[PDB]
């Protein structure tokens, strides 16, 4: 099986590095493109073994699975460029943010009817195969098309597929959600540096608390409240701690910035619709 | 793995301290659940029922798990510690390990109540979290006056098996404690919340709930693989103008940073304070 | 249920022996009559209430000992010393006293009472108004010379008129700054809310009845369910809608730590409030 | 008397699990339909005894009383599937939040010439028959069309008529007010276990609390201000936690919340009678 | 010229890296010392010249000039050890933040009567030869030493000497100072970004503005209100952005900072006077 990728930054060698780190695709056998062939991004996707080119064409001729990985805004110009070389093994998948199946398709049906799309939001944590992947089959995706989709995505994180209508929600909130963390694990790492402890052990220690906890969650049936209750004992220091998270406000910041990210989407997506 | 062969733990309390570490241990396989042994004094309880189903061996008497132990936990809370030590005290001998799991309790009111029966107390202290009940927790350990090399070595290597260990010396462990032992708590609170969000932006309660645990799960994980500070890592997902940049922005605009650092000082300074406390009487 | 030979008195004829008196006869395990109730102030309206029951009034505190076999003392905290060594040497070693008063500890009630007759039989209550509609959540505490019989007597009673259960006597301070108070923070929150309704178009006295039943049905549903109210607040929020709105502009305002705040202001409160009775 | 629900997920449960516990309905005579089946609330529905069916034309033509519990906005589409089988005998409640009357009976008269309608809003108290429900007769709704709604909604709580124009704040009052007890319950009992209670009991002492408290008010001709004076004492520990809610504007937060929910309850409405 | 350094962590680095770029000292001339000689500064230290060794002991008989570039609570300890090695020929140079000159000179003063003692201040911007630097004279530092003192500082940085009891407030303004900086540079870029900037540009471009309006200010006459009102124009953008930070209360923070900083610097002091 032929990926490639338009545009090869941050969303594109995270996406290779999984799928070579997961087996399921050979390097050599993924071929990516972008005008500025010196990005750094460019040196780990070359030292890697993938295919570089500066021709957005020899992608499309290369790959069965185009992924798209421009900005949203490059989209369209991404499009109209190679529009008249989708051939019909195609499938066409992309991860920009707030770019709708529809506007997808009607470019490119001025070219070939019938074009094969798939949305996806994806996140970088694909890189170590814990991403968290949602995506919405376009009007003329097969029904195999999706199960394709599927089990690619599955080899580097959860996947699901979801309601195109769902996607700049999901967007807001694990598309985003790993700066979230990065900015509460710098915050942690302060907190522990203020009453003790090295830099080096405190971001250690922090992360491996956000993993641990994460994974319990996922894996136990329990309400996130209800695992709470477990950790603080009454009178203890942890319910103590959860005070003063509480009296700054802690949830509605996290329910801000979610939102915050979700209309930024939307709103992003009107302008390129009005334009 | 000879550390592990023919060893025996106990665990002083039958809680979810002794079922997430016992969850976790047997599920490691560095011991079988036969070789572990609880004791509560609310026997018919919810984590003691739980342990019996695991095969744990289980009793209401202290010193039934003392006899039977190499490695004792001590899973009760702090203030029952020295209430336990007068009890079982009489019972440890020179082969046994005590490893104090207690927040805040330091190793000189251990060794002190201890060394009023046998003269050197082999007293190891740690820090865990409940997350090495799915073997990823985040373990500290110090060794006491007596706490010979050996024992510090074999554990590591049974604290390992559940997730992260490091030795520290004594005096940071109050400080981990409110960052990674009251940690997981500051998650479930996060996670709940960015929860709340994406159902408030249209998504499924179940979906929403996934996709912000998968979200932590990556982003802690992608820190501890990479080489890079949490900085250059969040600048990498935020593009010019874009969502998540936005999203920071109203991060920033709650003081959002300065609420864990809030978080971690209270949780140290109620351990300290707990501890002080406890050493006057 | 109905324990015949059973006398009650009241030290103290207000608010909570109103409320525990009214739950007491509704639940038809004590009859009126076999109760009393004392006070200075006769012409009080807690006093006018009771009469009406038939409950036996009297201003002599030594009156309603006499008739009693549990006596509560349902004073102002700062009072049951003043009682107790007013009554002290008219405790027979056939009393059970229950003591109400928030804070006032087994041992104070005791030392005092030791002085007169060894060995008094005192337990310590926490409750709240609500055992007026036999809704009240109380807790209890045994003294020294308590028999286990006079626990299991004590709960039968209290059961009777809302949840009842045994606690350890270091416990009841912060159940003052839960359940205690608890009743005014639900009233406050009422009062509010039917602002709320009046605000967006509802007559004041269809809010509060809608904003009381809700409440109500809410606290229902979480004790008859195994669930988290996390979980149920899941339950009752669909995506998008009216509800998650709301339940932001609450979070946006701390409102879960002003709960916190206020449970722990009782609490520290009724601590100190003893501490410098235990200094006087 | 038969009875069917359209959408077979949260209410449906709630009004079911109450009418089958006041003895009113056999659980038999109960019919719900909904297409995703896998759902929790069917499983639940099923055990119940009620009659679950994937097709909404079986509901209807089960049913004297017809609730319709879908998402607000499912209600067109189904209005649209069912409309050409709601006969004369029908009464068609909606329990959907903000959907009026008006826009109801405008699908269906396309149909037969006059739909009983009644436009209800309840809430999930109703499973433990102390839900609270107000209810607003249609145009074509006969006065024992009223009095039999009543009558129902009575067994499961308190019910009264009002007028249409208040059903949106009492959607943000009582509709929503649940899950205002259930966040002031969790916060509750994180006070008690700061100050020492088990988790358990500070989680049981607080919902008695609310609880005693609701039945005071709703059995007392009394202000809820003077029912508050009544439990603080001159300097007690009472009057101290009622400032600390003062001085955050506690009473503010359950305005805002309730003002919040009745208007996000208008907004939707408003984009419906676009669309 | 002897120099040596106890501790080779952050400090020493600096110290050593900016002396050898400014030619006023040799690479090979200097000797640091540290128990963990497998630091990452020790290596940095060791790629650029510098001798290394774990014992304290060979720096001392190596260097004329000493400085102590340990933890603050780590100088008891060093000095106990040393104290007997301190011959005549030794300037002693504490660079520990709160340490006082009281405290060396009583340890010192058990071996050897009159050791020769400078305090300093410095900072991190050593590095690049732009740091602030002041020192303060102990009783037995001849006239001399301080004018030693002053020339090596001086091609480092800006210096100068100050009495003693100054050093805690400077440590607050200009020891902490540059963490302030780059906490301003790392939001003032997120800012940059938020606008439409890659975070690249952002970094360069706000650093740059940093940089510019500080030489501005030390090569000019005029107060820095005075520079502020230069830069923005009637209705413009600057006094905008202006108004915005005063109403957060901007200028109050750094107050607040300069303040904590100082009050931490005292109060760890006293710990270390009481113990
Ligand atoms: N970084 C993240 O956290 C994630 C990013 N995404 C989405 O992926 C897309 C890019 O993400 P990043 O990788 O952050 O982008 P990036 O900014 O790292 O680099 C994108 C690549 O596109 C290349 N490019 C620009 N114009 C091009 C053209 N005309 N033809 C071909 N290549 C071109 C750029 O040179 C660059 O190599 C965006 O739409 C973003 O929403 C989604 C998931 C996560
Ligand atoms: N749960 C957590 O998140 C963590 C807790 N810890 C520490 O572990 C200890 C307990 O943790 P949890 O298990 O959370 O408490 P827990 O209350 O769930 O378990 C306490 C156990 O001690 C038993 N116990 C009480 N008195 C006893 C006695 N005299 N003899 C024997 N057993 C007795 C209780 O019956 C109960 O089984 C505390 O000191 C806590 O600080 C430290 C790290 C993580
Ligand atoms: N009111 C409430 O909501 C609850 C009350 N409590 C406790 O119950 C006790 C009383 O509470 P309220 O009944 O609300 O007080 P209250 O002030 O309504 O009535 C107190 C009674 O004590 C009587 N009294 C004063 N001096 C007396 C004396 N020397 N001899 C006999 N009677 C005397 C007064 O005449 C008055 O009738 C307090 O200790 C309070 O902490 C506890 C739980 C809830
Ligand atoms: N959950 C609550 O707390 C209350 C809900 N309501 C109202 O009740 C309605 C539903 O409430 P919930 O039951 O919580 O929603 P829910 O999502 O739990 O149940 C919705 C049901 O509709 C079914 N459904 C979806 N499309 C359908 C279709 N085309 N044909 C038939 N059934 C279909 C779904 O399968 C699901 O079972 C909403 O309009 C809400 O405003 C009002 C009072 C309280
Ligand atoms: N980093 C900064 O911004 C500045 C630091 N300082 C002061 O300089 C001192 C250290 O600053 P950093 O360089 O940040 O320290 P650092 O933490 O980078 O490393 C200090 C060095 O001391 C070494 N060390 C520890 N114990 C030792 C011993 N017994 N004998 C010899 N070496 C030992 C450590 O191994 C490490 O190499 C502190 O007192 C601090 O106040 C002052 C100006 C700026």
């Amino acid at each position: 099986m032929s990926v490639g990728f338009i545009g090869a930054g941050q969303l594109a060698f995270a996406l290779a590095k999984g799928f070579t780190a997961a087996g399921v695709l050979a390097a050599h056998k993924i071929m990516a493109s972008s005008p500025d062939m010196d990005l750094a991004t460019v040196s780990a996707l070359r030292k890697m073994g993938v295919k570089l080119t500066p021709h957005n064409k020899e992608t499309v001729q290369h790959s069965d699975v185009l992924f798209l990985a421009v900005k949203p805004h490059i989209i369209p110009f991404i499009l109209d460029e190679i529009g008249a070389d989708i051939e019909d093994r195609h499938i066409v998948v992309s991860c920009a943010a707030g770019v709708t199946i529809s506007s997808i398709e009607k470019k490119l049906s001025a070219f070939r009817p019938a074009p094969r799309v798939i949305r996806c939001m994806t996140n970088t944590p694909v890189v170590v195969r814990e991403g968290a992947t949602v995506y919405a089959t376009g009007t003329h995706a097969q029904v195999e098309d999706g199960r394709l989709m599927e089990q690619l995505l599955s080899s580097v994180g959860f996947c699901t597929e979801v309601e195109e209508d769902l996607i700049d929600a999901v967007t807001g909130l694990s598309g985003s959600g790993p700066a979230y963390a990065f900015t509460a694990l710098d915050a942690l790492a302060d907190g522990g540096v203020k009453m003790g402890l090295p830099r080096r052990l405190a971001v250690r220690l922090g992360a491996q608390a956000l993993l641990g906890a994460a994974k319990m969650l996922l894996h136990s049936e329990q309400h996130p409240g209800q695992l709470k209750d477990n950790v603080s004992s009454p009178g203890g220091a942890t319910i103590h701690a959860l005070h003063v998270l509480e009296s700054g406000g802690f949830r509605s910041l996290l329910i801000n910035a979610v939102e915050a990210s979700c209309i930024r989407t939307r709103e992003l997506q009107s302008m390129a619709d009005q334009e």
